[PDB]
């Protein structure tokens, strides 16, 4: 009826105007800002890309499908719509497996990859993934029809000739949507317990803003620490506020020693009492009038607020950040593409038990995603927040 035309087509405008905003946002957002410009955004920046796409031509032409119950676009615009749309939402799930592998080996692999990564060579990958997802779907959608001759697909109607057997869909969805999921849930798990770790020697490496120089190299960092121990203990004017501290506020005062020496630390008389008579927040305000506070405020700032709070916040807040970032990413796109590939598992010992609809619900809520992820950025990154106000308004 004309009720169920005109509130099909608004929802479906509606979706499609706000993934089409959200997704051309982010990317001027990366154009926009010098201070965007990272590994990580650039993947993001690659998301956006396949997301735009679904959000101008998927949307729209898969809505004129579903509107007329009939296609009508003409039969090479079926073959290029359908190998689009599958390449495009292909290269979204390698993008995530890019950028799980990216944050698991820059948590894994300070030895090369922590310090491997130039915004060149992701460009390499980026290439890698569309190249790939285009090749895997492109030719075998255009093309299949040649190969077995005839076409199976009516006229009037669009979908993949090959997939038409359920069997061979069932295997298609576990490779492309289930073993990715699969690898990105091992992934994440693991960087999120690696959120959690926190000692004096990446303590240092973070104010040095430094890395690792082999095995040879890392031995020499481990004596200079113990060395810086045993300064502590020998010296009779900080010994005492040593031991008189916990784990975390020991490390804080092998930052100092190790930056400023023995005799340097010893001096801070008035600090190094009152951080034995644990007034945090009083010794946490002398220390920020001393000189030292003055030469380092970035690494002071740090070291303070371990003083202050006790724990690694200065020195893990930027891994949690990005952290839950991903969960969001994740999360959004196995929330919304899971009733599809549920019903792909339900279809194939069934031989005719989903009805029409809801396999059409699944593919527009597989759209969906691509709507979600740019609110996602706005929602947990600072930066994206006020980058998309700025374009809006100013
Ligand atoms: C546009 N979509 C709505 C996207 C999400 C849905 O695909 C899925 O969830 N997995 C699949 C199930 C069977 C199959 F043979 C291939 C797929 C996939 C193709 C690309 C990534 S998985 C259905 C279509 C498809 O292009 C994706
Ligand atoms: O700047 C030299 C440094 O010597 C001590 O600190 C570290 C030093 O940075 C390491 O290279 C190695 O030598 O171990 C030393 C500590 O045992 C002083 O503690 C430090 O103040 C001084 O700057």
């Amino acid at each position: 009826t004309i009720w169920q035309v005109v509130f099909i087509a608004f929802l479906t405008g509606f979706l499609a105007l706000v993934t089409i905003i959200g997704n051309i946002l982010v990317i001027v957002a990366f154009k926009v800002n010098k201070q965007l410009k990272t590994v990580n955004n650039y993947f993001l920046l690659s998301l956006a890309c396949a997301d735009l796409i679904i959000g101008v031509i998927s949307m729209n032409l898969f809505t004129t499908y579903i509107i007329m119950n009939r296609w009508a676009l003409g039969n090479l615009a079926c073959d290029l719509w359908l190998s689009i749309d599958y390449v495009a939402s292909n290269a979204r799930v390698m993008n995530l497996l890019v950028i799980s592998f990216d944050r698991y080996f820059s948590i894994t692999r300070p030895l090369t990859y922590r310090a491997k990564r130039t915004t060149k060579r992701a460009g390499v990958m980026i290439g890698l993934a569309w190249v790939i997802s285009f090749v895997l779907w492109a030719p075998a959608i255009l093309f299949w029809q040649y190969f077995v001759g005839k076409r199976t697909v009516p006229p009037g109607e669009c979908f993949i000739q090959f997939l038409s057997e359920p069997t061979i869909t069932f295997g298609t969805a576990i490779a492309a949507f289930y073993m990715p999921v699969t690898i990105m849930t091992i992934l994440y798990w693991r960087i999120y317990k690696e959120t959690e770790k926190m000692n004096i020697f990446e303590m240092l490496r973070i104010d040095e803003g430094g890395g690792s120089g082999g095995d040879e190299a890392e031995k020499l960092f481990n004596q200079d620490v113990d060395a810086a121990v045993r300064g502590i203990l020998r010296n009779a004017k900080l010994k005492p506020v040593y031991d008189s501290l916990d784990a975390v506020r020991r490390a804080a005062l092998i930052n100092m020693v190790f930056q400023m020496g023995e005799t340097g630390v010893a001096g801070f008389t008035n600090s190094l009492r009152m951080l034995q008579q644990k007034r945090w927040d009083e010794a946490a305000v002398n220390l920020a009038k001393s000189r030292w506070y003055n030469q380092t405020p970035n690494r002071a700032k740090r070291v303070i607020t371990t003083f202050r709070t006790g724990t690694w916040d200065a020195y893990l807040i930027k891994e949690k950040k990005a952290a839950q970032t991903l969960s969001a990413i994740l999360l959004a796109f196995i929330i919304t593409w899971t009733p599809y590939n549920i019903m792909v598992l339900v279809n194939t010992f069934c031989d005719s038990c989903i009805p029409k609809t809801y396999w059409n619900l699944g593919y527009w809520l597989c759209y969906i995603n691509s709507t979600v992820n740019p609110v996602c950025y706005a929602l947990c990154n600072k930066t994206f927040r006020t980058t998309f106000k700025t374009l809006l308004l100013c």
